[PDB]
Formats: C-alpha cells, structure tokens, sequence
C-alpha cells in the first residue's frame, strides 16, 4: 500500500536522525568506554549483575535494521548503557565517572532530539 511506503519512509527518516543523535552522543565517550560489549571472557561474572547488557555497536546493528520505532525506545537502550555502568562499577572508577560525563553532556543533545522528532513528526 502506499500508506505502509509513508509509514517507511516516516522510519527511514527517524532511523537517519538518530544515526546521528547516535554519533553525537558517542562523540561524548572519547575514551570508547562504551564503544563495545562487555566481555563475558573478561568480565565471566557479567551477567550475574547485570540482566540487559547494551553498548553503543549493539545500538548501531539495531538502528541500521531500523529497528528503533521510537525515540523513547532509542533513548532506552541509552540509559541502559550509563545505568548498567553506574551499578556495576564503583563511584571512584573511571568507568562510573565516564558514565556520568556521558549522561550529563548526551541531555544537552536527547533534549533537542526530542524536539526535532516531534517538529518534524
């Protein structure tokens, strides 16, 4: 139908948008603290604290799929990346405080996000 071509086009251009919310936000961890999975070789344990690991190259394969409907499902899986790194390390670590910086520097960005995504619809 040609409605479920606007309905694509509509995720298409939501899918370029958060392409680069996505690039600003890792812009934001110069270090590629979170670039990447944690490993299970190198940290076994993982899994035992944390339920729903994420990374920003897991959020990449799941955008470039189109599979974020929504900027509240993009911003999800953010939080999940600051949120799973603020438990599992302690506050006197690089990794917390990487976690903090990235959290306070990527509100600046979501909040105009957020905007645009309703603005243009």
């Amino acid at each position: 139908s040609m409605e479920q071509v606007a309905m694509e086009l509509r995720l298409t251009e939501l899918t370029r948008l958060l392409r680069s919310v996505l690039d600003q936000l890792q812009d934001k961890d110069p270090a590629r603290i979170f670039a990447q999975p944690v490993s299970l070789k190198e940290v076994p344990d993982y899994l035992d604290h944390i339920k729903h690991p994420m990374d920003f190259a897991t959020m990449r394969k799941r955008l470039e799929a189109q599979g974020y409907k929504n900027l509240h499902e993009f911003e999800e899986d953010f939080d999940l990346i600051i949120d799973n790194c603020m438990k599992y390390n302690a506050r006197d670590t690089v990794f917390y405080r990487a976690a903090v910086r990235l959290r306070d520097q990527g509100g600046v960005v979501l909040r105009q996000a957020r905007r645009e995504v309703d603005s243009i619809g």
